[PDB]
């Protein structure tokens, strides 16, 4: 009711259904389970069995199925539960009765809904060339697949000039308004990723560098994804970021995120361990979270990763990416005009806001470490039949039952 | 003096020198350091700066230099120490006075000495076709680069038949002689990696699966690597394994490791978290370790990963890979002939042994968890100016000063 940053998720044509369950290895168990699936008309390359990462005598099952297996899924869950004997969690993309809202278990699974994106006013609406250029970048995202190197695009001088206009202003403002963490990493991005005022950095280059710092990686997205999907990606330390640039007509404005917003507002901080851990915690807390809490986390995300203020000693600087890529509001947030409140997730989670520039209120975080722990705690209050944790080694979410 | 499994490391033509040091970010520090390198004739793409993963106000430096920069390195270390102010560790591949034995800091660095490998008696010596086939596999290893998918090779029926001979025997013996962990993972390798008696699995397939389980990954090696380099790889959960198969003339024998030995003896257990962690601990304890302790760890490795016996309750099974891929000694080790001693690294580290089949003595491990902690402790006694820890996210060793 005030145009928020919370985008409710859809469902494709087939949607997505995944069954989470572990099976203790007892002679024939593995075969009975696969036989169970085999029997009910299900391709067994959609069922994956792996050793349990928690219990040395169990197998964990991953099922890449969709809505087309719905009819015989009830039977299978029943059998698994009653006959075979296994605690089963049904993850559904259409989050219905008794089903936990779907979420990727493996980083690769981020491919599933990555292409689930959402003009008249938009600068560039009457620009054929721009519209085509946007098609090009959208194509790259749509065609993108996890693991692949992000395709490089040669930016035109015009675009580079737009970049520079935004770059120049912000750089000449980070020292006095940006948090230590941002100002700490930026010089390196300039030195190593081609972050210059006469050059738009290639997403592949930035992704490599990010990984090298925090394991974070980039994924080119065509447009805005549902909060569930964007937040979810953070659990795998994956950042869905645009590659296109705003229209040159108004370099100082974007009614949507763009390469300028991702590279100068988000990327720098994702290179910091504490910050990386913080944002990932928000992603992990969203995994399978009910719509209500996704919006809450989306709101929380908004007042932290996007428009957050960090308290450094006796002063307050900005770390919110929405601030660090918007000179105007970047100066405004540190002025004496905005209302400031300490970060307190229960109140922040229900905070009323609008997407319009120049937020009237900002939340101040003690540190990234404090907020991370702050989110960990808020997460514990989110209705979920289990808890989650990321495994950097296998790049797979490990679902542990509530602690 | 009894032909051991300890292979002392060499040095290429240029060798390898890396400087470990962190720099607190104080105006101009970063530039002074790079200027410092720039000045002394050093390509700055050989110097890498990244945010410290431990201290939020420091930069960590990675230097991919060799022996050709030796002359001006003394000056640079002096400057860094006295002028700039930084604790500097000089890693040298030629481990000389005051230099810590070199070791990869980034997983990619495993490329540096990966191709540093070491016939008359060998079965296949007079076989032109075999020798050429071996050239082919060696080529693939030499050309291999971390990150790349391991090239697939179509094995001849003859080779597949050799595989089957070994496979058949072992499979029909794992139930009664192999540890739970091995028997737990094997069925999955059969179900998912093409581990059949009529099919030699492709290393790429196995690597993917391994990663999916423990993050472990394979790297095709041409022949035997120095203990330092092989053990070191384990720190990154990377297994250097052969791809070629023994000569068909004598399927029941190999005077060297081969695909049969890697896939059936090592791979299964590397899919277990506890085991993966254990072997990695040995790799982490080798990082920069003096030659003496590398041989010790090599010896330890020998009596554990290669020829170790695990105590399961009241019984004892085998987990040593040398045992699990050698039917003959696999039955022998559990007979009443071999001498058995509990795992105790200080005595095991100095244990006398020979490579000849049918070990007279084996060391029994409480569990993989106990041995891992056992190695962690033994490691603390290894002369090193710092301690190490692996970062799965960035795939980079983080060097913390002694704890
Ligand atoms: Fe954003
Ligand atoms: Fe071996």
């Amino acid at each position: 009711g005030q145009e928020t940053s919370y985008i409710e998720d859809n469902s494709n044509q087939n949607g997505a259904i995944s069954l989470i369950f572990s099976l203790k290895e007892e002679v024939g168990a593995l075969a009975k389970v696969l036989r169970l699936f085999e029997e009910n008309d299900i391709n067994l390359t959609h069922i994956e069995s792996r050793p349990s990462r928690l219990n040395k005598d169990e197998y964990e099952f991953f099922t890449y199925l969709d809505k087309r297996t719905k009819p015989v899924l009830g039977s299978i869950i029943k059998s698994l539960r009653n006959d075979i004997g296994a605690t089963v969690h049904e993850l559904s993309r259409d989050k219905e009765k008794n089903t936990v809202p779907w979420f990727p278990r493996t980083i690769q699974e981020l491919d599933r809904f990555a292409n689930q994106i959402l003009d008249a006013d938009h600068p560039g609406f009457k620009d054929p060339v721009y519209r085509a250029r946007r098609k090009q970048f959208a194509d790259i995202a749509y065609n993108y697949r996890h693991g692949q190197p992000i395709p490089r695009v040669e930016y035109t001088e015009e675009e580079k000039q737009t970049w520079g206009t935004v770059f120049r202003t912000l750089k000449a403002l980070y020292k006095t308004h940006a948090c230590y963490e941002h100002n700490h990493i930026f010089p390196l991005l300039e030195k190593y990723c081609g972050f210059r005022e006469d050059n738009i950095p290639q997403l592949e280059d930035v992704s490599q560098f990010l990984q090298t710092c925090t394991g974070f990686r980039l994924r080119p997205v065509a447009g805005l994804l549902s909060s569930r999907d964007f937040l979810g990606g953070l659990a795998f330390r994956v950042f869905h970021c645009t590659q296109y640039i705003r229209h040159g007509s108004k370099p100082m404005y974007t009614p949507e995120p763009d390469i300028c917003h991702e590279l100068l507002g988000h990327v720098p901080l994702f290179s910091d361990r504490s910050f990386a851990q913080f944002s990932q915690e928000i992603g992990l807390a969203s995994l399978g979270a009910p719509d209500e809490y996704i919006e809450k986390l989306a709101t929380i995300y908004w007042f932290t990763v996007e428009f957050g203020l960090c308290k450094e000693g006796d002063s307050i600087k900005a770390y919110g990416a929405g601030l660090l890529s918007s000179f105007g509001e970047l100066q405004y947030c540190l002025s004496d005009k905005p209302k400031l409140l300490p970060l307190e997730l229960e109140k922040t989670a229900c905070q009323e806001y609008s997407v319009t520039e120049f937020q009237p209120l900002y939340y101040v975080a003690e540190s990234f470490s404090d907020a991370k722990e702050k989110v960990r705690t808020f997460a514990a209050t989110i209705p979920r039949p289990f808890s989650v944790r990321y495994d950097p080694y296998t790049q797979r979410v490990e679902v542990l039952d509530n602690t």
